[PDB]
């Protein structure tokens, strides 16, 4: 089979990891999407001429057994860790995320894409210079993105492949 990429996309609720997931897969902006959902998503696409498949899990938070987090966090491959620009919690949250993703997988070099949302609003309690400095003290990427206008959609997911390829070659 071509090569799949398992990636998993966390963060507070309400962030957006749903509408990010959905205008990558389906092309579309959703203003409502019931926040209590969590499911899996596929796309076949080309990355830098690889022809791939990305495996995308919208999650939701909490699960029945803490056993069903763990599971997803020990077979995702990378991970983008969600914010919204306009929500410092969910900034802070980030924290955790970094924290429980690295604790589970039991492991120092987990791919990981900081992710700025909800940047086609002017209201805004995260600079973009605040970002970019918790993203350099995890050294990897920072992108700020809105799925409503697609602005750095397409990135924040390819960059992520491109970490988990980083992360394979060592
Ligand atoms: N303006 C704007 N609203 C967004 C964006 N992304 C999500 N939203 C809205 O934010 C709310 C929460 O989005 P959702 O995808 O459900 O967040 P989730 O809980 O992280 O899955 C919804 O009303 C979305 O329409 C964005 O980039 N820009
Ligand atoms: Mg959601």
């Amino acid at each position: 089979g071509m090569t799949e990429y398992k990636l998993v996309v966390v963060g507070a609720r309400g962030v957006g990891k749903s509408a990010l997931t959905i205008q990558l897969i389906q092309n579309h902006f959703v203003d409502e999407y019931d926040p209590t959902i969590e499911d899996s998503y596929r796309k076949q696409v080309v990355i830098d001429g690889e022809t791939c498949l990305l495996d995308i899990l919208d999650t939701a938070g909490q699960e029945e057994y803490s056993a069903m987090r763990d599971q997803y966090m020990r077979t995702g491959e990378g991970f983008l860790c969600v914010f919204a620009i306009n929500n410092t919690k969910s900034f802070e949250d980030i924290h955790h995320y970094r924290e429980q993703i690295k604790r589970v997988k039991d492991s120092e070099d987990v791919p990981m894409v900081l992710v700025g949302n909800k940047c086609d609003l002017p209201s805004r309690t995260v600079d973009t210079k605040q970002a970019q400095d918790l993203a350099r003290s995890y050294g990897i990427p920072f992108i700020e993105t809105s799925a409503k206008t697609r602005q750095g959609v397409d990135d924040a997911f390819y960059t992520l492949v491109r970490e988990i390829r980083k992360h394979k070659e060592k």
